[PDB]
């Protein structure tokens, strides 16, 4: 909206046109209060520039949250890369130069912005920004970077998944129906986990060939246009965000969301009809923190693998916490999921 | 529009907006090709934040091609700060709060950027600026800058006067009327030195106490209205810029524009019209270079006082060269000095 787009109250936006490949570049720096900003870059086709800036602050602010809460020494920041087309369409030496002028944009920051892979993006991409700049996290292995966090970010979700629907009152995993929204590198290991712990999954891909990969496992399909009607005991969203619109809060038959994407609520009316309505909901910036812990655990605090592991599954904890608080004050989980970052970052 | 105002081909824009004071921030960085990008704040009202970044992009050109034809090591930026209410009503507390913003903002380019005066910023918000970042020009001299570069300005832009009426083959300034927009920092001492080289002047400006006191030096005042319809052999535009439209162009009546004022054309037809009709513009970012020949020169070439007043009387040479290029390639003034930027540029460059 206007008001997201252009009355955004984070430290800094940098904006970029390139004329030759028509790509717009967006980098929003929320806070540098606990360090220096950190998020992924998006790369995606947006219907206005205001959408694209839009995005940038509330990705940048939900990185800000996720470093407060996940007690990880980084402000938050977000790119967001608006493109002239889809990003299967562009050509490989477009997509080059569109890499090149994003990593002179994140230089000039000179150290004030760290990068890494979000939508689109991948360690390939971290690696080819680093041709050019020295910040950016989730450089492939040999380049020297953690590689892929996506594991790591399914286990602190699958954790939080676990926490929430022990606290919800329904035991455990065994014998759910969990409803996995996209079957990407993070909700495929998702779904993986809670089928192993027992659940029954009914999955969606806007992918053919994974959705038949997954039936082909075992786990039921479930039509794109049924995505929101479909009764579970978990809602797990692990595609786009803003999934959860006042409408949709008023409509889901679930009685736990816990997924993996960003920015899963819409408007606040949301998140406090899903409260009204007995649907517990896992606050994504807690429970989606395992690809943070993982980048910046490995390559700012020097942990191992099995420790970044371990953190993302402390993310079970932290969302015990965030219950308590909600519970105690009776306020929404968001809320109290933004205090406990408050008070985490000794606000 | 917000959308037509992001498609600026510069190397970076950066924005920021403060809820508490409402003001909106803008840093332009238009090129850091020849160094880092440097250029002053601007800080207005504006109808649009899109005003204000268009402003913005306009004015980091004006200084990638000043410093660029100057000689000077810098890329060329600009700062814009949109303010919530008229500059004078701004409580100190609020204005303490903008620039500290500002700064910050400077300060994260880490050196990308170097700020100076500009429009409603002074040697005292420079020292404010350099409370919170290094990357500051014009600090005040016990702060360590170079304090105010208007009279250098003016010498640089009298310099170009000189030399733009000489070649317009008027001769020189004495007897010539020229015309005085703004009576400013720069404007007040413009008018001083062409006074003292024999010109006639005709002055304007929104004070009424800087008119008065112009007309007690024997300057003749014109009313505001009047101002684009003042026959004239010189215009000096020392106030805003985009004071010269295309409709302006067509009735202007003076053999020369040659002002302080940035960003004086408002449209390209403009400076095809002046050139068409003989009206010899000295492309403002030559002719008021002056300014950051003073801060650059004093501030990171180390030149001494002398020498930046050299440098800033050597714009009549540059100016020369530029007409001279207009001359044999047939293209306006303002084309000719970006051919000249360009030589310079590389030529400074190899
Ligand atoms: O890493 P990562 O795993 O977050 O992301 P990812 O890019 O690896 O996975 C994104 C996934 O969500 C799917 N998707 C996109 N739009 C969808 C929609 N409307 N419904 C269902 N799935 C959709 C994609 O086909 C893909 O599997
Ligand atoms: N590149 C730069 O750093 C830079 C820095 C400062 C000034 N400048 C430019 O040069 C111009 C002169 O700067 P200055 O230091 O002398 O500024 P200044 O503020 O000291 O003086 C500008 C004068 O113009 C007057 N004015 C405003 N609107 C007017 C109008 N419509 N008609 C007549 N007078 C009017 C103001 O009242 C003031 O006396 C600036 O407005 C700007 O375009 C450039
Ligand atoms: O985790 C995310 O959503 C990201 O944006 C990826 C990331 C995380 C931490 C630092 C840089 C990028
Ligand atoms: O005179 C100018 O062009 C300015 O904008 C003031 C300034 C000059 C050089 C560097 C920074 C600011
Ligand atoms: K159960
Ligand atoms: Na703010
Ligand atoms: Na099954």
């Amino acid at each position: 909206s206007i008001d997201s787009a252009l009355n955004w109250d984070g430290e800094m936006t940098v904006t970029r046109f390139d004329k030759m490949t028509g790509a717009h570049f967006v980098i929003r720096l929320d806070s540098t209060q606990l360090g220096p900003a950190a998020g992924g870059t998006r790369a995606a086709q947006y219907s206005q520039l205001a959408d694209a800036l839009t995005d940038a602050g509330k990705l940048a602010g939900a990185m800000t949250l996720k470093m407060a809460v996940s007690n990880l020494p980084m402000g938050g920041g977000k790119s967001v890369i608006a493109l002239p087309a889809p990003r299967h369409s562009i050509d490989p030496s477009t997509w080059a130069r569109i890499l090149r002028i994003h990593a002179e944009n994140i230089d000039k920051l000179s150290g004030n912005y760290w990068t890494g892979p979000d939508v689109n993006t991948n360690s390939a991409d971290m690696d080819t920004l680093n041709d050019t700049t020295e910040f950016v996290f989730g450089r492939s292995l040999e380049r020297g970077g953690a590689g892929s966090s996506a594991f790591t970010t399914a286990v602190g979700v699958f954790e939080a998944m676990k926490a929430t629907v022990a606290h919800r009152g329904l035991g455990s995993l065994d014998g759910l129906t969990v409803l996995v929204q996209g079957l990407g590198a993070v909700g495929g290991s998702l779904a993986s986990l809670a089928a192993e712990a027992g659940a029954q999954l009914l999955v969606a891909d806007t992918d053919t060939e994974r959705v038949a990969h997954a039936v082909a496992l075992g786990h039921t399909a479930v039509a794109l246009e049924d995505v929101l009607s479909t009764p579970c005991d978990v809602f797990a969203p692990c595609a786009m965000g803003g999934v959860i619109t006042t409408e949709v809060a008023r409509t889901l038959d679930c009685s736990v969301v816990a997924g993996a994407a960003n920015n899963v609520i819409a408007d606040e009316a949301a998140s406090d009809i899903l409260h009204a309505r007995g649907i517990l909901y896992a606050p994504d910036f807690v429970a989606n923190a395992g690809g943070a812990i993982h980048l910046v655990g490995r390559e700012v605090l020097g942990w191992s693998e099995s420790v970044v592991h371990e953190r993302a599954v402390a993310i079970g904890d932290t969302l015990n916490q965030v219950f308590e608080i909600s519970d105690n004050d009776g306020v929404t989980p968001d809320e109290a999921a933004r205090t406990l970052a408050g008070r985490r970052a000794r606000e």
